[PDB]
RNA sequence: UGCGGAUCACCCA
RNA sequence: UGCGGAUCACCCA
RNA sequence: UGCGGAUCACCCA
RNA sequence: UGCGGAUCACCCA
């Protein structure tokens, strides 16, 4: 075993689909990075820190782009036209079990599921009301 | 087209399922909490603003109990010792479209996924290895 | 070849054993841990280094848990109370060989073999007398 | 009884056995040496000390000799081409138990047994991966 | 997944081969010795870093000992001769996609492939003539 | 005879081949270049010197352009988007005889061969994990 | 306290 | 610590 | 940045 | 000497 494996992104029923690969472990920061050049590539990084006496906290960051081509001094380059950024950190303390940490896993899935929500305002570009 | 309704956030199949009820919305900030105590409840707040010219940025916080060995409607201390903090931060673009925003949500619930490395390891006690 | 995988910590003859399972690998710190809470777990951690130019340096990290009387999955404070600490640095100049570097680890195991003076005393709450 | 008994460091099978036996106890610091002149010998040493109000540490050293015949002016010395050291620091709380100091020990084993990680890697001069 | 493993350094039929393992991977530099005495052991290191904005430069590096036996005095340890010196950085725009990142690799590859100008004068102790 | 020859850099198959051919050797430095336009030319430099008493250095460097077109004003020139610059420096000892120059060339060759793992971390714009 | 160092019951931060 | 910011493993209070 | 040096992740202009 | 930078036989500490 290992974790550190690929896995799909974004998942369109298998045509299009954005898969992630492992492509860095330097300094502990786990990286995956999608195939394309670096200047368009999906990225998500993960480290896990003992925070506290008590703490660890998990820093996760996901970057979405939007490919685009430009021309710089009359040439063709793969760039990115901008970038969405996720940045998010859990804090889990020492006492918490594997039961416990399934339980924040859980509760992020449900957070996120279809038809929720907070999913349904940021793909509707609202807020809550 | 009101999205401030209940939800399921831990979804145990139908039988010990955690849902979580709006519960306050001061200044913005849409809040909801399950049917407990404040000590011992599943929170989640939500907020959207313009962070900057060029972004909008969604802040979304989660707090989870620790479940394991918990008396019900006692009084647990430390509080740090009983819950888990999750701190999420979405930029997305002033130029992302409803289907752009779309993509995002679809990656976000990729990353979390039963079987990815991240909820692999959260759920383990783990880092990346 | 990968010796990376999981071991038996505390063999208690089939019934009652210790798993450690490889949890983390950041910065070439190898890291097992048992399956409980990370306050409760058997932790090892490994790393070697040039520590100079004559020397190799490994270090060698365990964490026990005091089980008497404990609560499975629960708040246990403060956590010094509840937990040894093993810590063993190895200094290995560069010149042995394959052979050499077999010979000292025996001479672990022989130090820490049972019925011997150190291990005896350690079992037995004493010192050397 | 008393637990300061010469032993057997290195084990090779009745033949070629490195013996240690008990050679002073001076300052608190139980030392073992082989039957070697004190420049070509194996020592061993240990000493225990409450290092706070509420634990005890036990300091171990161990320290294998590459045994060599140097020819210093002109005439023959026994001597050590190098040594190899071994330090080890190990912290219980005062509330161990008899059992729970048993499993600590255990846990030192299994940690060294043959075939495990890390004295797979020790004895190949390689790291953990 | 993983890369950071053990791999043939030097191909010599079936058996001569060098092989090299991992045996740390601390601040971004992968490092990989060869079994036995570290003094006369093959070493290779690897590291990638952002050289600039556009740029991620690769820093490699290889040594190939000359095994020899020192004496001093009567004493005799297991030493370099000397050491060859590999040094090689490889700049790569971020705008390269994993097929542009290919051929760069079969550029290297042909540079060094049996025959050609390069690594004959090398293997001849000569230069270009 | 003579080493100064055309030879295969990049060697795809039959046909695709990126030759590269002698075009000068002024001041102990020999270069190579491929045919057609010299701004979208691959090219390859190489020059050995003594760098001290007992020391002979090799500088061997490698460019790798990505082809494209410019356009300004409706002017158009054959350009180079950018280009990947390999270099490398190699230090042998003058006391290695042909044999030995023979080993550090199997080194670099197996260094970079399919499937290890620095030259898959370049072709997938990776690093080591 | 140090996954700081050593010629190893000493030295350093 | 911030429901502070970013060009996103960095910056600010 | 060096077709600058090394005992090779350091040092020099 | 740099796991220092480059538009790459140059430039920096």
């Amino acid at each position: 075993a290992s974790n550190f494996t690929q896995f799909v992104l974004v998942d369109n029923g298998g045509t299009g689909d954005v898969t992630v690969a492992p492509s860095n472990f330097a300094n502990g920061v786990a990286e995956w990075i999608s195939s394309n050049s670096r200047s368009q590539a999906y990225k998500v990084t993960c480290s896990v820190r003992q925070s506290s006496a008590q703490n660890r906290k998990y820093t996760i960051k996901v970057e979405v782009p939007k490919v685009a081509t430009q021309t710089v001094g009359g040439v063709e380059l793969p760039v990115a036209a901008w970038r969405s950024y996720l940045n998010m950190e859990l804090t889990i303390p020492i006492f918490a079990t594997n039961s416990d940490c399934e339980l924040i896993v859980k509760a992020m899935q449900g957070l996120l599921k279809d038809g929720n929500p907070i999913p349904s305002a940021i793909a509707a570009n609202s807020g809550i009301y």
